[PDB]
């Protein structure tokens, strides 16, 4: 299942919780960025999917402050859980940082996250 | 400045509460306000922003299950809070559905939204 | 309908023409109007878009490279124009800049630029 | 490096010349090979790179209309190459079709494409 210890391509740590109510909670570990330790992610998934072989949607955030850091940005994960011989989240990512109005055009970077339950 | 009602520009309204944990919780749902357009919200936010006129930074996810609807996805929303005499949070989301793998090319959907305290 | 001098909401200008092949050719430049500040595009646009009320998808590129500066990045802007008493091209753009491995989690920003025949 | 044969993770073929003066110009094949799922691509790149171990930044645009078909709808890829050995264009894309105001939320696909020199 959702619940478990995850990593993405770039070795960051996703440990995350499942929770009946279609919560996710837990921590983000960054391998990348003006980020250090854990930090905390909440967010949601569709916890009664499609039973025709499609993937389960997920969402979830991290601000990067915690108790050591404050990078005064926010990432967001949108996905989809692919149950498998090897179990995937196929994620795609915004990342956008407190700017001025006048730097607001460039707030926000994109990118794409995959997780196993494997390190790189 | 975050907790509180919160509009789009195309009829959507949320409701959430910023805590001092820096997390967002509340529901979001649609013009009419019906039960049945009503969602789980959750997500995070930047609780020490800088002090330079920059933005507050957040995000936050809706899975699009409720106890009388399911769309099998979710989107995620990422953005910065902008204070001052017309406050607004400026966000860009991914709404992801889940799919086979064969239908993963289409399954995220991205755009953004402006939120104002005030309906349009 | 497509060819003609637009302005984005932060007052550049993108100056194209619509061919009869699909092909869109012009620059792109900032407010300030210099040679310095513009540069290349090319892209491709529906020359035959349905006849239901929809737009006409198009998109271009811009690298950012003339005669004078090189920023070593480019930016696609896909979208559609919508015709009517105010014509509007309607855009989400993602700007790659060109990175190591290493920085490529960082290399792609992401932003939505509207255009309209009259400046803003 | 650009000019020549590449295809993506997915069966889709493109074929480039990447022109002295920036261009990009080709041919997007979504099968393969039939004409019948031929487009023009048109598009720039960064001309004078550095040589600093980054990549190319570069991109470009198909309209998804032939003499066959139409979509009604462009697909701009924005990325960077990464040349040597294994050589690779890493994309992010925006897929938009035209739509009626009203379905403009749901117009813009986003996704990624990895394209190499071998075929998958
Ligand atoms: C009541 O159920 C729905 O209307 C519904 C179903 N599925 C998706 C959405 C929705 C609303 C919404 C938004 O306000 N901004 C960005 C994406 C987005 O998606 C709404
Ligand atoms: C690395 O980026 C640059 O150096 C750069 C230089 N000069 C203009 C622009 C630029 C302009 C612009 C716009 O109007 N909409 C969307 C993206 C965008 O990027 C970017
Ligand atoms: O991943 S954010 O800390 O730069
Ligand atoms: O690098 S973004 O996945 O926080
Ligand atoms: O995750 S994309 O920035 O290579
Ligand atoms: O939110 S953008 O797709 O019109
Ligand atoms: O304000 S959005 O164009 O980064
Ligand atoms: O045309 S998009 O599915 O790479
Ligand atoms: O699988 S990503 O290209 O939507």
């Amino acid at each position: 299942g959702i619940t478990g210890t995850w990593y993405n391509q770039l070795g960051s740590t996703f440990i995350v919780t499942a929770g009946a109510d279609g919560a996710l909670t837990g921590t983000y570990e960054s391998a990348v960025g003006n980020a250090e330790s854990r930090y905390v992610l909440t967010g949601r998934y569709d916890s009664a999917p499609a039973t025709d072989g499609s993937g389960t949607a997920l969402g979830w955030t991290v601000a990067w402050k915690n108790n050591y850091r404050n990078a005064h940005s926010a990432t967001t994960w949108s996905g989809q859980y692919v149950g498998g011989a090897e179990a995937r989240i196929n994620t795609q990512w915004l990342l956008t940082s407190g700017t001025t109005e006048a730097n607001a055009w460039k707030s926000t970077l994109v990118g794409h996250d995959t997780f196993t339950k494997v390190k790189p």
